[PDB]
C-alpha cells in the first residue's frame, strides 16, 4: 500500500485528522496521513502562500516515506496552484490537487468521493510520471490546462484539450498523455526559487483604456497579462501604452478571455516581433500570470519567455 | 414579395466596402431587396461608447421606416458579444436585428464570411425571426444575443452560448428549437430613443495575489460601476473587500461577475455579503455583457436594487 | 399552503427500495412540499415495455386531473428515462408541472446523487415558474427539456444533455430560467393518453460499415409497423438497404431516417435520400429512440407519412 | 519538401487531379501526387472497400518514395476508416484522414483548407508516431476516437477525450499525445488480413425484443455489437438470447449510445464473467465493430478480447 500524504489548505471541501476520519474507505487504498500546510479561502490566496505550500510539497517529494502527495484546494484558484506545482516540482512522484463544490454537510456533497478518487490516483503507478493531476467529477484532468469554467456545478473543471483519464471505483483509465513540459522535465524548480515577481492581468472589453495596464505598473508590476478580446486583440488606445510600458522594462504578455478553446497566434493581432511582446498561446490569463511569474525567475528576455509559452 | 434588408456595415476580417460585401454574395438577391451603409469601419476591438450609441441611433431610425423590414449588422467578432446585447436591450422592435461576423477574410481559403452574410440577411428576413431579440447568425446556428460569447478562438465555431443556440439556418431556412426567456427589444425598459450619454463602466480581473490597483485606478479614472471578473462564483480576494467597500459608499457600483463562463452562475449572498455592502452580483453575464447591461441599467437608475433586478431580468 | 407533490416512483439506481425509503431519505422535502408517493413499478428502465408506458401515462394523467395534486415527480432508471421524458411530454394535456428524475449512483454510495436530484425535483414539481413549460429533467442542477434531453455521458453525474441546452438551473431549490420551450408539448399537443390504449409496434435499425438490410427485414416481420433508421451521418442510407426499405414501405412499413449523429444538427429531408420519390419521413433532430416514441404516439393518429413529417416538424 | 499522396475514395470533399487542381496552395508545402482508389458515397462502404484501402494504404508506406498519405472520405463512415487504419497500419508515416461538410461549390465550403491541412500535418515531422490523424475544423484529432457527433456544421467530428492538437497556417500545434496502441506498436497488420470477419450492430431502446439479434447472427455475425441504453444495459428480455448465441459461438460486445463521454464498465450492468461477455470501453458501436473485426482476425478467446477493448 502506498504512503500518500494529504495537505489541507482550506477550500469548501473542509482539521485534516477529521477530514481523513471521515472517509474511513481511505485506509483501503492507501497509508494515509495529513497536514494542515494553511486554512484559507483559495480567492484570498497570496504569492507568499503558493511558495509556502511549493516548498511543503518538494521537501514531502524528497522523503522516501512518500510515495504520492494529495493537496485539498478551493476551487477558485486550484488552477493557478495546479500548474504552478506543474511548473516548479521536480519529481515523477504523483501529486493530486482536488476540491469540492459543496460543502461536506450539503446533500449529495461531491467532496468525499472527490478525496478517495484523488487518494487513488496519488497512489496509483500510472499516474508516476504524468505531471501535477486534478481529479474531480470521475476525472483525471492536467493540472496544466483545467480550468473552473462552469460555476455552482460539480462539473466545474474542465480543458480546452479534454480529460486525460476517468477514475471509478478507484480504478484510473487513461485515454490522452501530456504533451507539454512539467515537473520532472521543467527548467523551473522551486528548490532554487525563494520568490516571485509581482504579476498582474488587466482586461480588455469595449471602451477599455490604458489606465489598469498603467496604475498596475506603476504599482509594481513586472509583467502585464493582456485578457483580450478574440486573438488576444489590443485596442488602439491601449497599445501606445503597453509599448511604453514594454520600454520601461515591463513585460506584455498576450492572453485572451476566449478560453473553451483555440490560443492567441503570435503576430496575428498585433506585431509582436516589432513590440518585443509574448503570445501566451492557450492559456488563459490566470495560467498565463502564473508561466510567467515562474519564468521571470530565471530570464528576462522575451523571445525565452516566447519558447517558455510554447513549451510548458 | 421580397423582405427589404438593411445591411450596417462597421468592420471587422467580414470586410477584411459594404457595396463589395454585397456584391461578393450575388445570392443575396434571390432571398431579399438588400441595401448597404457603413456606418463606421473600425477593428472592434477599438469600438467605443459613441460609436456603440452611433450605430444604436441608426438601428432605431430604420426599425421605425416602413421601407424596412430587418436588419443585419456586419460586425467585427472580439466585441461582437457586447454590440448585440447593447442592441437587445435599447432597440424596442419586434423587426428582426441579426448580428454577424466572420474568423477569416473573404480572400482566405474556405472563407466562412460568405454564408454567414447570407444566413444573416435569411433571418432577418424571415416572419420567425419577429419578436426574438437580437440574433447572431454564424456557423449555421441561431444565437441569442443577449448570451452568445466569443468562446473559441481562431475556429469558425467561436460563438457559444452556455444556455444553447435557439435555432439553426440551413439552405436559408430558420429551425427553431428554443425560445428567450429573458427580457428584450419590445419588452425592454430601455430605449435608445431616450439615451443620450452611456456612464463609464470599467471592469478588473480577480486571480491569485490580486490587489486593489486596478479597481482604485479606474474608480479614479471616471467608472461609475466596477465589473469585478472575479474566480469562481464572483469570489474577492479578503485583500480587495475594504477597497471596494469604500469604492461603494463614494457611490460606485460593485458588480460581482466571474472568469467562469462555460456554464452556471453568480448567486447573490453565497460568496459575499451582497446586501450588507449594497453590491450587485451579475448573475450568469460574463463581465463584458455585465458592463453593457450596467451602463445601459445607469442612464435609467442608481438604485442597486433595482440594478440587482435588472441583472435578473435581462 | 405548500404545493401538493406527488411522487411516482419506477425504480432505477436512484432507488438502489420503496417510494417510502426515498421520501425518508430527503427529510428536507417536508420544508418545500406536502410530498405523497406511490409505487407505479420496480424495474430496471432497460427492461420498460410499452405496457409500463401506458401504464405510468394513465397515472400521471389521473394525477394531474385531482384538484389535490399541483406537481408530479416520477423517479425513474437512467437509461431510457429520456424516453418516458418525451413520451409525457406529447401526451400529457396538464399544464401542471411534470419531473422525471433519477441519479447515477445509488443512495448508500460516497457523494450519491440521489437526495439533491429529488429535493429539486420536488422544488421544480413545486414551483409556479414550472406550468405550462412541458414534462422537465432536473439532474445535475439543471432544468432540462424532457423533449431533447438525452444520456449522453456515461458514469457522470453530468449525464443527461441536450444539443439545445439546459432551460434553467436549480439551486437551493430556486428555479432560473433562461430559455423556454419552441416545440408543442402537453397542453397544446394533439395526442393525449386519455385516447390511447395501444402503442403501434415501432423498431430501430442501426447503419454503419457493411450493413445489410437484414435487421430491418426481421423487424417487419415481426411486427413493426415503423423502422427508425438509425443512419450513418445525415440519416444517410447505404445502397445495401434502400432497396429492402423500398419494398418495406410499399408494403406498408413506415421509414423514418434518424442518426447516430447526437451532439447536434438535424436530418434534412431530401439532402441524403429522395424522402418525398420514396414516400419516406426524417426524424429532425431527434435521436432513434426518441424518435421511436413520436412515431409510436403520431401512429396512434395517422398513418399518413406526410402528416407523420409535419409531426416530425413540430414536436 | 515532404512527398505526399492522396488516395480519394469519394465523398462531398469530391478525380483526384481536379480535387489537387482546386488547391494551388498545396506545391507550396508538399510534393503532391492522387490516386482514385474507389468512389463511394462512404454510407455503402463495405469491408472489401476498407481492406483495398488499407492494403493500398500499407504499399505506399513502404515505399521509399511516400513521405506521408491522406485519405479523402465521405464523412458519414471517416470514422470507421479512420479507427481501422490506426489498428492495421504498422507505419510511424503519417496517415490523415479528411473530409467535408459541403461541397466545394457551395458558398464557404470547408474541403479547400481540409485539404490543405491534412497535406501539412501528413508533411509534418511532429504527425511521425502519433497514429491515424483527422484534420478537419482546424482541430488534429485521433483517429482512434473521432466520431461525427453534430451534423451539418463544420465542427462535426468531436472525441470525447478532446483534440489532440490545432493546425493553423499550415502548421500544427500539439497539445496531447495518444495513450492507446496504434500503428507501430499493434499487434495487427494489414498485410496478414484477406477478409474481415462478419460483425454486426442491434441497438438497445425501450420494448426491444431479441429479434434483431437473432436475424443477425443467423445471417452469418461472428460477433454483435450491443448499442446499449446507459452503460451497455440489456433489456431482461434481450439478455436470454445473447446467453444463447454466446454458447453458439457468437461474441457479444456491449457498447452504447451514450457517445458524449464515460465508457461502459465491465461486470456493472450485466454480468459479462459468468456470460462470457466483452464490453466495448469507451468506443461507439460503429468503433466496437471495427475493433472487434480486427481482434477477431487473431482470437475467438473472449478474455484476449477484452483485453483488446481495453488496449486499443
Ligand atoms: N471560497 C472558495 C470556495 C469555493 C469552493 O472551494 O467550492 C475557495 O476556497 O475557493
Ligand atoms: N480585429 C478583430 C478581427 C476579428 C474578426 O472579425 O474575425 C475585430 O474587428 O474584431
Ligand atoms: N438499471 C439501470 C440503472 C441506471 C441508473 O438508474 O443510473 C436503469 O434502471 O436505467
Ligand atoms: N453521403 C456522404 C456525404 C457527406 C459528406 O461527405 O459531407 C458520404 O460520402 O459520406
Amino acid at each position: 500500500l502506498a504512503n500518500v500524504v494529504i495537505l489541507a489548505t482550506g477550500g469548501t471541501i473542509a482539521g485534516v485528522d477529521k477530514l481523513i476520519a471521515g472517509v474511513p474507505e481511505l485506509a483501503d487504498i492507501a497509508n494515509v496521513r495529513g497536514e494542515q500546510v494553511m486554512q484559507i479561502a483559495s480567492e484570498s490566496i497570496s504569492n507568499d502562500d503558493l511558495l509556502k505550500l511549493g516548498k511543503r510539497v518538494a521537501e514531502l517529494a524528497e522523503s522516501k516515506d512518500v510515495d504520492g502527495i494529495v493537496i485539498t484546494h478551493g476551487t477558485d484558484t486550484l488552477e493557478e496552484t495546479a500548474f504552478f506545482l506543474n511548473l516548479v516540482e521536480k519529481t515523477d512522484k504523483p501529486i493530486v490537487v482536488v476540491g469540492s463544490m459543496r460543502p461536506g454537510t450539503a446533500m449529495s456533497a461531491d467532496g468525499m468521493l472527490n478525496l478517495y478518487n484523488a487518494v487513488a490516483v496519488a497512489s496509483d503507478k500510472q499516474s508516476r510520471g504524468k505531471g501535477v493531476l486534478v481529479t474531480m467529477n470521475d476525472e483525471i484532468q492536467s493540472g496544466r490546462d483545467v480550468s473552473m469554467a462552469v460555476n455552482i456545478k460539480t462539473e466545474a473543471f474542465k480543458s480546452a484539450w479534454g480529460p486525460m483519464g476517468m477514475v471509478v471505483e478507484g480504478k484510473s483509465y487513461w485515454f490522452r498523455l501530456p504533451a507539454k513540459r512539467h515537473t520532472v522535465n521543467s527548467e523551473f524548480d522551486i528548490k532554487q526559487i525563494s520568490s516571485l515577481p509581482q504579476v498582474d492581468i488587466a482586461y480588455g472589453y469595449g471602451n477599455v483604456t490604458d489606465t489598469a495596464y498603467k496604475a498596475l505598473a506603476q504599482n509594481g508590476a513586472k509583467a502585464l497579462i493582456h485578457a483580450g478580446t478574440g486573438n488576444g486583440s489590443v485596442s488602439s488606445r491601449v497599445v501606445p501604452a503597453l509599448q511604453e510600458l514594454r520600454k520601461n522594462g515591463v513585460q506584455i504578455i498576450r492572453s485572451s478571455h476566449v478560453n473553451q478553446g483555440g490560443f492567441v497566434l503570435r503576430n496575428a493581432e498585433q506585431p509582436d516581433d516589432k513590440n518585443d511582446w509574448v503570445v501566451a498561446h492557450d492559456l488563459n490569463p490566470q495560467k498565463a500570470r502564473i508561466l510567467a511569474m515562474v519564468a521571470m525567475t530565471k530570464t528576462q528576455d522575451s523571445k525565452e519567455l516566447q519558447r517558455i509559452f510554447w513549451e510548458y
